[PDB]
């Protein structure tokens, strides 16, 4: 099974004038590798793919791949609505040296099931990389159902996992039973911090979740405790992860919150976010701070 | 805090000719008390309140109260759409000797916020009993939001808890922070088996969930282990509770599944259900059986 | 085709104690007959069926059928969640002299397709009367799709129409194409005032809508103009029906608004509504009066 | 009021390689001008904006604007998720000679109300052109409510209308009452063929709808009839518009259907569509032909 464990959706650090901040992104990447994560995911939702142009995304991905320098597996988010661009971005990722791509379903038009299957098959045909699907129905308005995902895994042998971003134990459970039941090494990762523990206990593989940016140790240490058989210890970290997502209510999008938390937790980076996100106000920054203090994370 | 712990939503046992089955309902109640539950809830969703007439509900509640004979706390479900009938049923429950009532929001019309608050205030004024609210937005089409619930707790001192039936860690989390933050002894119970463990870890109080009918020991032992500080043991029961809700997919309504599970787990009762539910077919009964066998519950 | 044309969901008039007001209700019935309606529907949503007990409903149906005295066809709404009661109510209706029954899908549990089909078949097999289906997905949480309705019409020759209460031209169009396509005499009536014109232009049959109570002349005149071939005239009445639903925004439920509108348009009936509805307050009563004035309805 | 009457979301014609087909597109533009439309809208949903890259969109807009050569007003759709691109595309549009821009709400993240208001204000402040808002909640997952649209019109004097793409008479009615009430010259256009008549009757201004492409005469004639006072005639055309959207059920996305319909109604343009849309298959082409024949459009 590929891309298991803790794989943060890495924030892209931008300068005050909206440019890729290479020193700050590079520092964050190094912090996360030092924290013992099992891979890194660039240009996910949290990485602001949807507010970046295609050439911008290529530049980011190349930089991030090159900086990681094969120390851990790298995933690149190459999706969007423009299917031709998805193929371009995904071929570019393979050419630049990525280890896999993560592809959401198109999220403007909710295309027919035939078109959707076709789309994923075409993307998967465009590269020899492993492809991780990305379900986020609260944003896409179209669920990648367990049956559909199994149909995709059946169709293309490089469709090898999913980031299932949904506050649903049933959806995770059923994704695992249905897809992993047919394909024991297909990877199921949850997209929310507070579902990591359950995802493991259900027979899934890990998480790609925002707290990997500012508190990776909590997930890293949970996974380690789980793999060590120290279930009580894992449960202790879970209690923390249960509380973290309160923070994400502070704004929408909450990309600003995540970057502010990176700062509060000891890594000073520019917190600039791309429109239509906006900077987090001071009152909510302090609120973030008290939540992190309460959980003993800064 | 009232009505904490494990409180099953007791199935009502009916004869083949659709009458209350007093011997079978009584045996079930006795099994559950023997298993160490903290209370019993009759005429919940699982108890088929919505398929029974008001006089039928009164007869059932009186029998059940009298059979329990004060051995554990008794809750009666008295809700519906007819508000005058809610008050009648609720006063009848107090007069018959119930320890509390559970009231869902009206679920045909989703009334205005003003009318909703008013409705709950009138119901709560009609009785001196403790009132537990019942959120089930998948069926009602109208969420009892944490803010609303706190407004209710603020308004009437006998509105003292909630059964929150939703596959959502966020909703449980926010119910707890918001309402228990203002009212530390307000009771939060989840309505799904697979949310008990998280509910406790979040600072909530228990569950009213269907598996309490056929496998109460799992929840009872989880709660006991949590209270003993044996987290790893609690997590072990949780792993079981994570899988149980697969069963409930076997039909809709799944009241038939629950009663079939009661039988398979060692209590032989008529499994008759009221229309528009229907008897579980033999193939699906066997499927239920293999699920219970796999979880080592029969 | 049975039950075509303008069929008001007649308001139930109650005294302050919540009991049936026979002179008030009778007067309203006589007003509507006199206005040229094609039929009368008692105990629909607007008639407060979901806030009445079974015995209360039977009394109301009996009285209304008896007052109408066969001057126009009479429909009784017999639905609920309690399917045994649905059968008792429907048989009671047939016995009491109704011309047909109107049955909504159970709206607590959204039952499986198999259970839903069976329910409707069982209700239709319980009477020799014609049965109109009732779709109100905003309230039920479960749409009666044109395919499902076709399946029901294919299955039982006494399932002979539908009240399609949805603000959707697509739904009405598809209902008419899919069901009337297969059953040319199946009746399709919209449930909203502002969809009558379109319903008729689409090949549908009329409306059961709330403004039937206080301004039946608009709908009766629209239909007469249409049947007479004066489409410009019909469109003129439609322009008024397009504006009327403004008023229903004044409260939820809006059965209070409908009765105050009956008063304001010249029929002094008691405006009492059953909980959890409540009295329309004086500012909103004044807004309603102003609206009715602007539309030339009082 | 700006941009009133019939303004087609013009189809973008491509060669098989997915590049702009200039003779095809030009011919379609000329057909539509020749049919009496009041304006032309390029790179709406029907124009495939969401499957095109930014440089491609600029090329297309430049070409279209230039071909129209000021014969009718020209709207360019400039939205997306990337707000910096939105500004660049809108400024490009103004520079290129467009009369106005059409901006949808960001449809990945459904941004907070503060962020959304800010977005639209920032986009409106980036140009001196008039700005039409674009509401398509079925696809965006986030409704531009009449209250929000009013707030936008109150905030910026160049936010001057909306394309309200929703199958809802209530939404259109309220949009018109809430916004045009405060801003009598604010333009309200429906986005669906079957709501044009009702839109005009409600006090609104016209339609941006797909049948503008292959049957512009129906809408143009309807509007002429209405403006002439011949409401019966207008209703006649409406009766065709009511039936047209049947065809859009043939595929999702249905941009393929629209181009095949342009071919079948006498204009042989290439029907290529960008992925993830795909070619309409021959059986469905034959159903489409049959439908257009039945409606007397070819
Ligand atoms: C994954 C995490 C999740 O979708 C929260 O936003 C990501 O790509 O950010
Ligand atoms: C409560 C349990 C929960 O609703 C499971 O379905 C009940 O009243 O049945
Ligand atoms: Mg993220
Ligand atoms: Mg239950
Ligand atoms: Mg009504
Ligand atoms: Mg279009």
């Amino acid at each position: 099974a590929l891309f298991t464990g803790i794989i943060p959706p890495v924030s892209t650090i931008f300068t005050a004038d909206g440019q890729l901040d290479k020193p700050g992104t590079a520092a964050l990447i190094d912090d996360l590798i030092k924290a013992g994560v099992d891979g890194l995911f660039f240009l996910g939702s949290g990485g602001e793919f949807s507010q970046l142009g295609a050439e911008e995304r290529k530049a980011i991905a190349r930089f991030a791949i090159d900086h990681v320098d094969r120390r851990v597996p790298v995933l690149i988010g190459t999706g969007g609505t423009n299917a031709r661009e998805t193929i371009e971005l995904s071929q570019h990722a393979q050419q630049a040296g990525a280890d896999g791509i993560v592809v959401i379903n198109p999220y403007y038009w909710k295309v027919s099931e035939a078109n959707l299957i076709r789309y994923f098959e075409q993307v998967a045909d465009s590269v020899t990389l492993p492809v991780m699907l990305y379900n986020f129905p609260a944003l896409t308005g179209q669920d990648l159902t367990p049956a559909l995902v199994k149909t995709l895994a059946d169709s293309r042998s490089n469709i090898i996992g999913i980031k299932d971003t949904i506050d649903s134990v049933a959806h995770l459970r059923s994704m695992i039973h249905t897809v992993k039941g047919a394909h024991p090494h297909f990877t199921v990762l949850c997209g929310y911090d507070d579902h990591l523990f359950n995802t493991l206990l259900l027979g899934g593989d890990g998480a790609i979740s925002a707290s990997g940016n500012f508190a990776p140790q909590v997930s890293v240490n949970l996974l380690k405790a789980w793999r060590d058989g120290d279930v009580a210890k894992a449960a202790g970290y879970h209690q923390t992860l249960l509380q973290i997502p309160q923070m994400y209510q502070l704004d929408t999008p909450f990309v600003n919150v995540i970057k502010e938390a990176i700062v509060l937790c000891g890594r000073p980076v520019s917190t600039h976010v791309l429109p239509p996100a906006s900077p987090l106000d001071e009152p909510r920054k302090a609120q973030l701070k008290t939540l992190l203090q309460q959980l003993k994370l800064c």
